[PDB]
């Protein structure tokens, strides 16, 4: 295994290095307005060295953005393909790629016969190429790296069934900012090249200088480079025809023959394009070489890609002739004229990167090796697009949500074959669909119109239900005992409980366990651990009496607590925020020990009077002129103050101490460890009055953010011997700080409310002698060292923070791991921020019409880690990469992958089992089945289960950390007949494992597994 901390890799441009460096001076340079004036030796290339230029036809369509995924199928793509089938079929030269396989399967299914085998044909023949292959293309800074690797495997796997290929390259023409954690995905999913768009200009001018926008990118802590994958990244501002032809639109836009007028488009540049003659082809050739040869000169080889195409591009039939005749004059007459010394034709994605490697392996070209992100992007002045890290935040965390549900319900539905009856690879693939589609760049960035958020929404929660489910069904064939077990594929037999989703708050939609002497004594709820190792954690449930007692299937007693059901009401009449507690409903709290991806079963039963196992905890509302709060049935009054600083302690973890304004002040690690300055704070950015305004996409602060005025907010301290909390109504959110004994939780009820152009950040401000350096994570995959640059505005230096943050000195780090991708930055030295929502009025120029004002209230959950490093061997100062502790990555895993909870539906369960998978290997800490998902339908003889196994890398501070099972995911199934390695996709075999022994994967690798069994 390769050392990914201590050796740091040698590459020739390392983005963190290059920004350090870079003046990043936006200057006019010409035509080309954020380059230069390009130059080129005419006897560069003759007939012993020609250019070989690719056109390739492209059309971009965006699975929903300002029309809904049908929508827009139904008023352009099905058009598109549908004319893109007769065309090629009819014009055997023509070419053209397709990328959103979500849209082509749509197609393809309402196709008949007959077409279908055309299509297939024109496929097979290598005229319509698949590009990526995934269902979408997706966000590259919110997106989950699971949920990259999810959609991908269901456009490809969709693709191998129906058209027999599988794409091995990738094109990326708008994701905003690229990561490299597509190259991570796509190199370990046969992927042999990739195409990226939208960087930095001052990047790209930058790269276009040395020649390096075609290079070999590998990750920032691979030091021997098997990660590497060939990488081109576009020269210009946009993908569209007059930034793909060369360095000036004003002449690119005129090689655009659908800008005439019929067609309702022109070129803002004032000279439109002319129809292709006899009689002006040379002087029209004479002009598109010019800009072909500039554009060449900016790479290494003699092979030129010119992409051709804009958004739902070759739409109508005219439009195929008019682009496509026109093309065809222009590339007999250049062709054919030596002096030009070119050969230009219409070509694939793969026939260039075929070509370029070729020119590589005939020695014509080197190319440079590089290891960073492409984050943040802007596309001119000072128009950085960090704002949709955090637009439709409740989306956002929707998302994550669930992430876990379907990886829970494929996970909990692998174990057995069902019946066909059960409609299980139905509901799952309706789940693993609409997620994907939500991988989108209109999606989870939350920069489509507010009809088409309704839509994904509508769409992702029709999944949960699905989750929901195939989760229960395959709970109880789980845990009953098999000659009882009598399913009704319909019946649901568990209710799902989710404290956090949509959460407190934001809907009342968990059921309450009634229990009562009159109609039913006690309840079987069961929790599931997707993780393997055992795992504990604390879970609650709403029951209707506050005398309830838990206890394993083994009868015996389990530690519990009891407290208020609080709701946060904005009372409009006294003009506060404050919390009213419920009468009927309590909540019981308690320690659930769950087997390596395993079940475990408890017992909830009512009692007379406060049941020997069950505390009560206590209650304190600190303000001014209080009034009574009673709580029913509740064991101890409500105690009341005026407002104060206050200090908690749950067991023998942190004591935290608050400001009288309810706000975190200090952590204090042990007993004897000093109280370390941690100050949670909530500030608002605002928009300029005067240019450019923020919008979906743009950040645009009209400065440093502003202290939100407080008050004398209302704070609520419950105090208990499991789990303590401190809530404080503050103006648009309801912050709380939970103690259960390890790193505090934080949770945000967030509602912006009427608040236009404001943007609420919750900032950290600590001691921390972090400097200008600051860590946040990529895709939930790897942890990217961050720099702080003044050259730079602030929105500049706001990053994506899709699951953690983290500064550190020598001696201490803060790190804060979050439920949902928002977005983030260091500031000042020892501070941590992390911007919560975002209400924007006007539109930012970007297409999408509208400003950002349908915001909802949204739970966003946190973990706060405050840690002592001193003693960790962490990366040395040049390292691009950072990592976890083992307390960061657990308080990570809580967050989105908690233990799941289901409560028997019925008043009586026949047959039930106290637990399954006890007899699972609990696998070292840094491993994770990141997917289990069974292959094969029932009728399969040879059945067939996939696995994904990631490792992630924690730093060594010196904890012993011992006792851990090999994990062997090819023997959880019993009868296995053979193991084999695959791409993570898992379309391909790449070794047969001897033994049927799935080895382990080194630290920050993932494999793919299928184990086959008879
Ligand atoms: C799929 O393509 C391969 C070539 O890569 C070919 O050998 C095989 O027969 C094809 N399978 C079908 C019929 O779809
Ligand atoms: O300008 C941004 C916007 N342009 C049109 C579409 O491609 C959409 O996805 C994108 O966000
Ligand atoms: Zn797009």
């Amino acid at each position: 295994c390769q050392d990914v901390v201590q050796d740091v890799p040698n590459v020739d441009v390392q983005m963190l290095e290059l920004y350090d460096r870079m003046s990043f001076k936006d200057i006019d340079g010409g035509v080309w307005k954020q380059g230069w004036n390009i130059k080129y030796d005419p006897l560069k290339y003759n007939a012993h060295h020609k250019l070989k230029v690719f056109v390739v036809p492209h059309s971009h369509n965006d699975p929903g953005w300002i029309q809904t995924f049908e929508e827009y199928y139904q008023h352009d793509t099905k058009h598109i393909l549908s004319n893109a089938l007769r065309h090629l079929h009819d014009n055997p030269e023509m070419k053209f790629i397709w990328a959103e396989i979500s849209y082509f399967a749509r197609f393809y299914h309402d196709l008949g016969e007959n077409k279908k085998l055309q299509m297939k044909s024109i496929v097979k023949n290598g005229q319509l190429e698949f590009v990526t292959g995934g269902w979408v293309m997706p966000d590259e800074a919110n997106s989950h790296w699971r949920n990259v690797l999810l959609q991908l495997t269901e456009g490809q796997t969709w693709l191998k069934q129906f058209m027999n290929v599988t794409p091995t390259a990738s094109w990326a023409i708008d994701p905003f900012g690229h990561s490299p954690t597509m190259p991570y995905i796509l190199q370990k999913s046969g992927f042999k090249n990739m195409l990226i768009q939208r960087t930095h200009y001052s990047v790209k001018k930058e790269l276009a200088q040395q020649r390096q926008l075609e290079f070999l990118w590998r990750q920032i802590w691979d030091n021997k480079g098997d990660t590497a994958l060939f990488t081109h990244m576009m020269p210009f501002y946009s993908y569209d025809i007059p930034h793909t032809c060369g360095p000036d639109p004003k002449v690119c836009c005129q090689f655009d023959f659908k800008r005439m007028g019929s067609f309702g488009l022109s070129c803002p540049w004032k000279v439109p394009p002319r129809t292709i003659s006899d009689q002006n082809v040379a002087a029209r050739s004479d002009l598109l070489v010019d800009q072909w040869k500039k554009k060449a000169e900016l790479y290494r080889t003699n092979v030129l890609l010119i992409p051709l195409g804009d958004d739902f591009r070759f739409k109508q039939n005219t439009e195929w002739d008019v682009q496509r005749v026109n093309y065809e004059r222009l590339f007999e007459h250049i062709n054919s004229q030596a002096h030009f010394n070119v050969q230009a034709q219409f070509g694939t994605l793969q026939e260039y990167f075929d070509a370029v490697h070729q020119a590589e392996r005939a020695g014509q070209a080197e190319f440079p090796t590089l290891s960073g992100d492409f984050f943040t992007y802007a596309d001119r002045s000072d128009n950085y697009w960090s704002g949709y890290y955090t637009s439709r935040p409740y989306h956002k965390r929707m998302d994550r949500v669930l992430m876990h549900y379907v990886r829970a319900a494929e996970m909990l539905s692998a174990w057995h074959s069902w019946d066909g009856m059960a409609r299980i690879e139905e509901r799952l693939e309706q789940a693993r669909r609409e997620l994907s589609l939500f991988q989108h760049h209109d999606g989870i960035t939350g920069t489509a119109k507010t009809h088409v958020v309704v839509d994904y929404e509508q769409r992702m929660q029709e999944a949960l239900k699905a989750c929901q489910m195939v989760m229960q069904q395959s709970v109880y064939r789980l845990l009953t005992k098999p000659s009882i077990y009598s399913p009704d594929f319909s019946f649901s037999y568990f209710t799902l409980d989710d404290s956090r989703w949509p959460g407190s708050g934001v809907e009342d939609s968990r059921t309450t366990i009634i229990l009562g002497e009159d109609i039913l004594p006690s309840k079987h709820v069961v929790m599931h651990n997707t993780l393997p190792h055992w795992r504990e954690q604390l879970v609650d449930f709403y029951v209707s009496s506050p005398f309830v007692s838990v206890t394993d299937l083994a009868n015996n007693p389990v530690e519990a607590q009891v407290s208020p059901v609080w709701s946060w009401h904005h009372d409009t009449l006294t003009k506060t925020i404050h919390p009213q507690g419920s009468t009927t409903k309590y909540r019981i709290i308690f320690k659930a020990r769950v087997p390596p991806m395993g079940l475990a079963t408890y017992v909830l039963t009512i009692s007379d009077s406060k049941p020997e196992h069950t505390s009560y905890a206590s209650n304190l509302l600190l303000r001014k002129n209080p009034t009574s709060l009673p709580l029913g049935q509740y064991p101890e009054d409500v105690k009341f103050g005026d407002p104060r600083e206050i200090s908690l302690r749950v067991g023998n973890g942190p004591t935290l101490a608050f400001s009288e304004q309810g706000l975190l002040k200090s952590i204090q690690l042990t007993q004897d460890s000093p109280h370390v300055p941690v100050h949670f704070k909530f500030l608002k950015y605002g928009v300029r009055s005067h240019g450019d305004r923020s919008g979906a996409y743009l950040f645009l602060p009209n400065g440093p953010a502003s202290p939100v005025e407080l008050g004398q907010p209302v704070v609520l301290v419950t105090k208990g011997k499991l789990e303590s909390s401190v809530s404080v109504g503050l103006p648009s959110v309801v912050h709380q700080t939970i103690m259960r004994g390890g790193a505090p939780e934080i949770r945000n009820l967030v509602d912006i409310g009427s608040l236009d152009n404001t943007e609420i950040v919750m900032r950290l401000e600590t001691h921390i002698d972090s400097g200008d350096i600051f860590y946040t994570d990529l895709n939930g995959l790897q942890f990217i060292k961050r720099r702080r640059l003044d050259k730079l505005p602030l929105q500049a230096n706001y990053y994506p923070i899709p699951s953690g943050m983290f500064i550190e000195d020598a001696n201490t780090r803060l790190t804060l791991l979050t439920g949902q991708p928002l977005g983030g930055s260091s500031l000042a030295s020892g501070e941590l921020e992390i911007m919560q929502d975002r209400r924007l009025a006007s539109d930012d120029e970007r297409g999408l019409g509208q400003g950002v004002l349908d915001n909802k209230p949204v739970l966003h959950i946190y973990r706060l880690v405050l840690e002592k490093v001193n003693n960790c061997v962490r990366p040395s100062k040049l390292h691009p990469a950072g990592y976890l502790t083992s307390a960061a990555h657990k308080a990570s895993q809580s967050l989105l992958d908690p233990l799941d909870k289901f409560i028997f539906a019925e008043n009586e369960w026949i047959g039930a089992q106290g637990q399954f998978g006890g007899d699972h290997p609990s696998a070292r800490e840094d491993l994770d089945v990141s997917v289990m998902r069974r292959l094969t339908k029932s009728s399969a003889k040879t059945q067939r289960v996939g696995y994904v196994l990631h490792r992630t890398n924690l730093m060594q501070c010196g904890t012993p950390e011992e006792h851990t099972q090999k994990l062997d995911v090819c023997h959880l199934l019993p009868n296995v007949a053979r193991c084999e390695r695959t791409t993570l996709t898992f379309l391909q075999n790449l070794e047969h494992l001897d033994g049927m022994v799935a080895p382990e994967v080194c630290p920050m690798e993932t494999a793919a597994y299928v184990s086959s069994h008879s």
